């Protein structure tokens, strides 16, 4: 059981930009999500503070980065707070629409698309370097489910049947086909190293076969 959700026009229209928008400093969307996943790890360690059995469903708190050529994919894993369904729904938990408005108002004044973040829209800048982008997430509250957009002014959310995650959220990129730099094991490194070198969580690079 499949919904078919249509993007405010306004978030619609910050995709087609960072889609169409020709910037070659593609590689930031890997900052962007780390940066996300940290922010969803310090919310559920607060929470913890004052009700530990907010851990139950996991103590340990991380980042993932799984590479795999295979598919074309890289994923961004994080055992962070989760979200609900209707988090998913409003944007993924985000203000994206007063995010969106600020953002691009800093464009026509000077800004760059390397500054998304400041805006609290960081997390569309995967469509920089994906052609279609899956979120399976678990908040403690809700169920696990999975979101999905190729863009084209729609997503979908269904209840994930996959592998149970017991806490955070799962990123899955899949990569346009001439952005599979971002598979390469030495590439995401220089990344992480230059962009992330300060993330309080550990970041663990997945290898491969
Ligand atoms: C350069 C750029 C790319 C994508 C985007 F969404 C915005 C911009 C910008 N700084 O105007």
């Amino acid at each position: 059981e499949v919904e078919t959700f249509a993007f405010q026009a306004e978030i619609a229209q910050l995709m087609s930009l960072i889609i169409n928008t020709f910037y070659s400093n593609k590689e930031i969307f890997l900052r962007e999500l780390i940066s996300n996943s940290s922010d969803a790890l310090d919310k559920i360690r607060y929470e913890s503070l004052t009700d530990p059995s907010k851990l139950d469903s996991g103590k340990e708190l991380h980042i993932n980065l799984i590479p795999n050529k295979q598919d074309r994919t890289l994923t961004i894993v994080d055992t962070g707070i989760g979200m609900t369904k209707a988090d998913l729904i409003n944007n993924l938990g985000t203000i994206a629409k007063s995010g969106t408005k600020a953002f691009m108002e800093a464009l026509q004044a000077g800004a760059d698309i390397s500054m998304i973040g400041q805006f609290g829209v960081g997390f569309y800048s995967a469509y920089l370097v994906a052609e279609k982008v899956t979120v399976i997430t678990k908040h403690n509250d809700d169920e696990q489910y999975a979101w999905e957009s190729s863009a084209g002014g729609s997503f979908t959310v269904r209840t994930d049947t996959g592998e149970p995650m017991g806490r955070g959220t799962k990123v899955i990129l899949h990569l346009k086909e001439d952005q599979t730099e971002y598979l390469e094991e030495r590439r995401i490194k220089e990344i992480v190293k230059k962009h992330s070198q300060f993330i309080g969580y550990p970041i663990t690079l997945f290898v491969e076969k």
